[PDB]
């Protein structure tokens, strides 16, 4: 029997309760699970946004019943990430400036996959119009019914709970935390050690045996989680895993957080996550109920943290002398591996990017997932962990590449930081792929229909930026095909098929903005 006995993870909040709670069920209670958490003084809730996959592929695997999580954890309701300012010049504002084309610089990335007609996404043929002048209509609007439900501020679902479009979430990390601590420990026999570690003992090899606490009390394991943030106490220090940085690609390196009371009766709420460009960076704002969490991401190479959290509180007319602000430095890239010898390495400690398109809690369920499906016994097998390995730095390098379009393709230029921005160097994958859409081809075209993108995270997994989310982007910022898909010049029928999918857009959002109740009664009626 060389089975694993015991797992210890190291830290808890979000990466910790949560890989607790997914081995706890994915191994049927044939492995001991303890986790090891510095008990820390609860900071305030800064907000964290989610993927639609989120309650399918974890949630629902765990048994927890969507409202019964939400209902603790003042979730709301997310149907995209919403742009602001990141086409035009100046001061940090939360109202949209004007193109000079007359348009508002917003644009929504939104979730779901775009219909097709002759086998074409329907971006195309909106691109086919745009191009030659036959339509005004951003791609978002024409292509996404939920950008109509979103600018009206109505709900996902109606009050009785039918859905009416695709959603994630927002809410308070630390609240769903403690929620999978509670599930876990109660529910699931995880062991809960409330210290601080001190020492990791190793054997010949070099693999953990065990980790010393600060009250002398050793814990002995046979598989070590490094969930320990981004000090990457076990990965980086112990196992002396080289982290490689990335900020020639990325350069916010920075946050300053709160969150914000929010007369929600009065003001209604964002059923979406909006992305707020500054002068140094962006500004995340994740409505939640009676308070919406807000960051502003900013390179300190081009702002002070005085300066950052002056124009911050200036967003919101905040005073800084008399508001509590979370300040953090972040780590900005991937360890070389994410597991080496009998360590694995999650959440912060394995990699990170900034908050931009929501990869936080992503990352480490897809981490989890991995695990659970690459999970060893004593011996290690070396091709094992390479596996697991290759699936996360493909996964991060990705996500990197995608966020870096955001910057590289953004038309500002008026401050230092994106000035720099328009001197890194783009990777080759992200290059290919630039050239194909700019080519009139799609770039990672979906090839499943919804259910199963949605019902199967490998699907998901393989194809998680598709060609809507290309197109979100890069047409949101400015950036158009050369010229259309040339294969439309020829198919007159499948033109006009286009022109029926663009009216049932059109009518499914007039109709759903009729009937919708408001986000915010959803809400009240959720959380009663
Ligand atoms: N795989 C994600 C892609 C996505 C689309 N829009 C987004 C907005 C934010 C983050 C991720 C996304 C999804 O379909 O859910
Ligand atoms: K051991």
């Amino acid at each position: 029997d060389n089975r694993i006995k015991t797992v210890v993870i190291l830290g808890g909040g979000t990466a910790g309760w949560m890989t607790a709670a997914y081995l706890g069920k994915a191994l049927q209670n044939t492995v001991k699970i303890v986790v090891l958490e510095a008990p820390t003084i609860p900071r305030i809730g800064v907000g964290e946004a989610t993927v639609p996959n989120l309650q399918r592929a974890f949630f629902d695997y765990l048994g927890i019943p969507e409202e019964e999580w939400m209902r603790e954890c003042n979730a709301s309701y997310k149907m995209a990430v919403k742009f602001i300012n990141w086409r035009t010049p100046g001061e940090g504002s939360p109202d949209p400036r004007t193109l000079d084309d007359g348009h508002t610089d917003t644009f929504h990335h939104p979730f779901g996959l775009l219909p097709s007609a002759d086998q074409i996404p329907l971006s195309h043929y909106w691109a086919a119009k745009r191009l030659q002048g036959e339509t005004d209509e951003n791609f978002d609007e024409a292509c996404f019914a939920d950008t109509a439900i979103m600018n009206a501020k109505k709900a996902p679902r109606f009050l009785d709970m039918r859905r009416a479009t695709n959603y994630a979430w927002h809410f308070d990390a630390s609240k769903v935390a403690a929620f999978l601590r509670n599930f876990a420990v109660t529910k699931q026999a995880v062991e809960h050690v409330e210290d601080e570690m001190t020492e990791v003992l190793t054997d010949e090899r070099g693999f953990i045996t065990a980790l010393r606490t600060k009250s002398g009390r050793i814990l002995q394991g046979d598989l070590f989680v490094d969930c320990s943030g981004f000090r990457g106490l076990l990965i980086n220090k112990a196992m002396e895993e080289p982290f490689i940085d990335m900020s020639d690609h990325l350069l916010c390196n920075s946050a300053v957080a709160t969150a914000v009371p929010h007369d929600d009766e009065k003001n209604g709420v964002e059923p979406y996550t909006s992305s707020i460009a500054m002068e140094a960076g962006w500004t995340w704002k994740i409505p939640m109920l009676g308070r919406f969490g807000s960051g502003h991401v900013y390179s300190d190479h081009f702002a002070t943290q005085d300066e950052a959290t002056l124009a911050f509180s200036k967003l919101w007319g905040l005073d800084p002398d008399n508001t509590e602000f979370n300040h953090v430095r972040f780590r900005v890239g991937r360890n070389r591996r994410a597991w080496v010898r009998n360590c694995v390495s999650v959440g912060l400690a394995s990699c990170f990017v900034e908050p931009l398109e929501s990869s936080g809690i992503y990352f480490i369920y897809a981490a989890i997932h991995m695990l659970a499906k690459h999970f060893p016994d004593k011996t290690f097998d070396k091709v094992l962990v390479d596996r697991f390995n290759r699936e996360i730095e493909e996964m991060f390098d990705d996500t990197r590449d995608f966020l870096q379009a955001h910057y590289y393709f953004s038309p500002r230029v008026d401050t230092p930081f994106w000035r720099a921005n328009k001197e890194l160097k783009l990777a080759d994958s992200i290059k290919d792929k630039v050239e194909t859409y700019r080519a009139g081809l799609p770039v990672n075209l979906p090839v499943t229909d919804e259910g199963t993108y949605y019902g199967n995270f490998e699907a998901e997994f393989r194809n998680f930026w598709t060609n809507g989310s290309y197109y979100c982007i890069f047409a949101g910022l400015g950036l158009m095909p050369r010229n259309p898909l040339p294969a439309l010049a020829y198919k007159p029928q499948s033109i006009a098929e286009a022109e029926l999918l663009f009216a049932d857009v059109k009518r499914k959002g007039d109709t759903l903005v009729e009937s919708l109740p408001s986000t915010y009664d959803l809400l009240r009626q959720l959380h009663g």
